[PDB]
DNA sequence: CAGTGATAGAGAC
DNA sequence: GTCTCTATCACTG
């Protein structure tokens, strides 16, 4: 079990991220943190990786229910 | 239960 | 005062 660590520790093959609420996929298959399926998805173009950080900053939460 | 797509908010200068 | 990037939510099988 507990898989090397993570077996291929999910690491952003495009940032390094570790750290992330979600991991994203390519029509590729290569694994990538939530900011650059994002980002790169959402621009289709490169970006200076020097944006992501070791800090992720925690947003609210709609808090549904009742 | 998990993952995706879309939208919106906040911070800095 | 304005711009941008990033995270979260809702929905489905
Ligand atoms: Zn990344």
């Amino acid at each position: 079990m507990k898989n090397g660590e993570q077996n291929g520790p999910t690491t952003c093959t495009n940032c390094f991220t570790q750290t992330t609420p979600v991991w994203r996929r390519n029509p590729e298959g290569q694994p990538l943190c939530n900011a650059c399926g994002l980002f790169l998805k959402l621009h289709g173009v490169v970006r200076p990786l020097s944006l992501k950080t070791d800090v992720i900053k925690k947003r609210n939460r709609n808090s549904a229910n009742s």
